[PDB]
């Protein structure tokens, strides 16, 4: 189980303890305030009236917390997942970013605290 900070300007992302193995069940909880430029904050779901100018992650919203798994695409996580369990053939690493547009991260702020652990199975 891991519990760590993603920083809001990390573009690279956060690189977990956790390795996702096929059959994996998985759970997350994000809490925090961050922001990828405004004075304002927004938590982990990230902020839901801004248009994509080409996010990493077209699957949440700017702002959120979203993830990769080994050599995967990214996945929104937002405020987490309960027991969750990957497509076929994803697996490896979590990677854990801030999902903004590439090249925007310097001018963001704040940061999430997340729990991962693996669940029964
Ligand atoms: O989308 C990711 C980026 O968000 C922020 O850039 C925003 C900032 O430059 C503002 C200035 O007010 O403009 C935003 O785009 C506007 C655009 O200027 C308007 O013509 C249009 O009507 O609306 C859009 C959306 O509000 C722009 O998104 C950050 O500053 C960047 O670092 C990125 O993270
Ligand atoms: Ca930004």
């Amino acid at each position: 189980a891991w519990k760590g900070e993603v920083l809001a300007n990390n573009e690279a992302g956060q690189v977990t303890s956790i390795i996702y193995n096929p059959g994996d069940v998985i759970t997350i909880v994000a809490a925090g305030w961050a922001s990828y430029g405004p004075t304002q904050k927004w938590g982990p779901q990230g902020d839901r009236e801004h248009p994509d100018q080409g996010l990493i992650c077209h699957d949440a919203f700017c702002g959120a917390l979203v993830m990769k798994i080994g050599n995967s695409g990214t996945i929104p996580v937002n405020t987490g997942l309960f027991r969750w369990v990957a497509p076929n053939n994803v697996q490896g690493a979590i990677t854990l970013i801030y999902n903004d547009v590439p090249g925007t991260y310097g001018n963001n702020s704040g940061s999430f605290s997340v729990n991962i652990g693996k669940d029964q199975s």
